[PDB]
């Protein structure tokens, strides 16, 4: 739960796509901000493939942790192109810091 650890995984591999700030810009993927507790394709303003629209889980550190392995995987027909995050521990610290920035 390593929040500034989780800051710079965040900087370096999801920052080019997305916004986590409050009314922050969709860029090729949505801004994130109120992740946790809601269901996936749910940013309003951004046109989410139907897969992610209707993937139908609710977004909390254990969807995440499994998502974030292996997007693709999770979300069949996702255009979100990123490999995943191979170690645990570094998805664990990008969770913490997620649920610090998205929900403000
Ligand atoms: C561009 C090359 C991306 C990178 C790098 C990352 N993401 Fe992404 N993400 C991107 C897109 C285009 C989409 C929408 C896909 C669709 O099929 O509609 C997404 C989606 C997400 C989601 C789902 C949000 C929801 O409302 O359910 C999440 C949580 C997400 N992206 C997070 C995320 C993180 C933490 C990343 C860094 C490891 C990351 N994405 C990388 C585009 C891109």
């Amino acid at each position: 739960g390593d929040v500034e650890k989780g800051k710079k995984i965040f900087v370096q591999k999801c920052a080019q796509c997305h916004t986590v700030e409050k009314g922050g810009k969709h860029k090729t993927g949505p801004n994130l901000h109120g992740l946790f507790g809601r269901k996936t394709g749910q940013a309003p303003g951004f046109t989410y493939t139907d897969a992610n629209k209707n993937k139908g889980i609710t977004w909390k550190e254990e969807t995440l942790m499994e998502y974030l392995e292996n997007p693709k995987k999770y979300i069949p027909g996702t255009k979100m192109i990123f490999a995943g995050i191979k170690k645990k521990t570094e998805r664990e610290d990008l969770i913490a810091y997620l649920k610090k920035a998205t929900n403000e």
